[PDB]
């Protein structure tokens, strides 16, 4: 069928750059990442197949410029669903957190750590389904069933686990669990608890001193706050694992009604 391989770039999604591409014949919308770390991003993306992970369709190398064809998420970033200093309704945050856990369980199960979980990297499709995005900082932490301890410092300071700043080596999975707890905090309070998780940071000191009468903790209900108390644990070996997050009382609390299906009366 002619012209089916032709895509028109209609708008910038990010600044290399990301463009929204529309098929000339079928009008299918895809996201194209234009990159002038890249070899590893394509390699990790070729391993991914999950409903809460941005799908990789393929790539083209036109000289030195790499084109990555990715699943288009029309709802944009989770970041823009968070009202500053307020957050979002607790049932919405719970549903987003469930979808985030399913995606992170999937990645860890195939031995991949994202290493930069934050709301800017959590995209929403047309039905508000969360998708983990950008594998440019991602790495393999388990290969041939042998875990590899990490030592590279990466991510975003408000979302990084304290062991990345204090220890030479650290396990990959508790790092991702910690950043999911900062995401949960941001969704429930609409603010980040500290600039970085260090003893020099007063906000982080207050948290370890259990001063939950201060912001952002004062805005959060006791049931999700008890979960955050188990995630935002300084010692990564004492920190709650995802199988145990799935048994938490708030995680399993019925809060949200399903999609508003059309209905008539009489
Ligand atoms: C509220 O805004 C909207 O409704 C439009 C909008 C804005 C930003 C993004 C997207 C859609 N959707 C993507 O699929 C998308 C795809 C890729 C990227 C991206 C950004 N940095 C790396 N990557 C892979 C960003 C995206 N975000």
């Amino acid at each position: 069928v002619p012209f089916v391989e032709d895509w028109d770039l209609v708008q910038t999604l990010g600044e290399g750059e990301v463009q929204l591409a529309v098929n000339r014949v079928t009008e299918e919308a895809v996201a194209v990442k234009i990159v002038d770390n890249i070899k590893k991003e394509i390699c990790i993306n070729k391993m991914l197949n999950h409903e809460n992970v941005v799908k990789f369709y393929g790539h083209r190398r036109e000289g030195n410029i790499q084109y990555l064809f990715l699943e288009y998420c029309s709802g944009g970033e989770l970041f823009d669903r968070i009202e500053p200093d307020i957050g979002m309704p607790e049932p919405d945050a719970q549903r987003f957190f469930h979808q985030l856990m399913a995606g992170v369980v999937y990645l860890h199960g195939i031995g991949i750590t994202h290493r930069d979980i934050k709301p800017e990297n959590l995209l929403l499709d047309e039905r508000d389904n969360l998708k983990i995005s950008d594998f440019g900082l991602a790495t393999v932490f388990r290969y041939n069933n042998r875990e590899r301890l990490l030592n590279k410092m990466c991510g975003t300071l408000p979302y990084v686990a304290p062991e990345l700043l204090k220890r030479r080596e650290f396990h990959a999975e508790p790092v991702d669990v910690w950043s999911c707890g900062i995401v949960l905090t941001a969704m429930l309070a609409g603010e980040l608890p500290w600039d970085q998780p260090s003893d020099s940071c007063q906000e982080y000191s207050d948290w370890k001193e259990k001063k939950t009468y201060l912001n952002p903790w004062k805005k959060i209900d006791s049931a999700p706050l008890a979960l955050l108390h188990k995630i935002l644990v300084e010692n990564p070996s004492a920190r709650i694992t995802i199988p145990d997050i799935k048994k938490d009382r708030w995680y399993n609390k019925p809060l949200k009604k399903g999609a508003k299906r059309p209905r008539v009366t009489s």
